[PDB]
């Protein structure tokens, strides 16, 4: 009997309830899909070259797998935008610092809902119809060896914290509404936002993990593992562009790293 408690139970549905709309594969349906459930279908799994080739019935490998990552990140990128819009008060902001918060935010975001797609040994593609495994993607030649290792070790760690959707769907609405993004102009309106967006979070965190102790802070604690990510991520895409000056960028991607940090 609490009404400030009942206006919290509220964002977090209607977060919830956005989330659902917004993103096409949850995290509820890719462990479906990763743990054999019957409530969905089998991936094809594509572990070497020759599954691949047969995969693609349902140019250079390496290139291909990155640039289908590239494409992937920007309808991603899309998605984020789409459920950034319903969270309340972001809408209204200036818009300046409604680009700035995307900017910043929708990478974060990325490998956060990547996790739910991903476990130990490898990665659902193709809306959970395809899983690429870990050890083929490490297999790929000197530059794209290695970029998907940081994000196979980040999810790890990150699903031991077994988050569900409802968790998820507050939690990256606090990733975008930080108020320490660089360039912002008007930082105590979206400082306000995320007070209401952190209290929603520890309350879901506290009634959906009554056993969890100090969940919410071990949460938010993975922000930092999650900008090392950025970071790292960045760097290595420097290196692939001038190592490999005939692959494309997509231009939305351009921008948002841009003189990111
Ligand atoms: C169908 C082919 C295919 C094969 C591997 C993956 C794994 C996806 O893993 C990802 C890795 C990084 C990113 C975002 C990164 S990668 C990039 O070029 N730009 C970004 O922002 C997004 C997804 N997806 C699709």
């Amino acid at each position: 009997l609490n009404p400030e408690s009942a206006d919290l139970r509220a964002l977090a549905k209607h977060l919830y309830d956005s989330y659902i709309k917004s993103f096409p594969l949850t995290k509820a349906k890719a462990r479906a899909i990763l743990t054999g459930k019957t409530t969905d279908k089998s991936p094809f799994v594509i572990y070497d070259m020759n599954s691949l080739m047969m995969g693609e019935d349902k140019k250079e490998v390496a290139i291909r797998i990155f640039q289908g990552c590239q494409f992937r990140s920007v309808e991603a990128v899309q998605e984020i935008t789409e459920y950034a819009k319903s969270i309340p008060g972001f809408v209204n902001l200036d818009l300046n610092d409604q680009v700035t918060l995307l900017k910043y935010g929708v990478h974060e975001i990325i490998y956060t809902m990547l996790a739910s797609l991903m476990n130990k040994d490898g990665v659902l593609i193709s809306e959970g119809q395809g899983f690429m495994t870990r050890e083929f993607l490490k297999s790929l030649r000197k530059p794209f060896g290695d970029f998907m290792e940081p994000k196979f070790e980040f999810a790890v760690k990150f699903n031991a914290l077994e988050l569900d959707d409802s968790d998820l769907a507050i939690f990256i609405a606090v990733i975008i509404l930080s108020g320490d993004r660089p360039g912002l102009l008007n930082v105590k309106p979206i400082e306000d936002i995320q007070d209401n967006l952190l209290q929603a979070l520890e309350l879901q965190l506290k009634l959906n993990h009554p056993e969890s102790s100090q969940l919410f802070a071990k949460l938010l604690q993975k922000m930092t593992d999650l900008r090392q990510i950025v970071t790292e991520h960045v760097q290595l895409l420097q290196v692939i562009k001038k190592t490999e000056t005939d692959m494309s960028l997509h231009p939305l991607l351009q921008e948002i790293y841009k003189d990111l940090y």
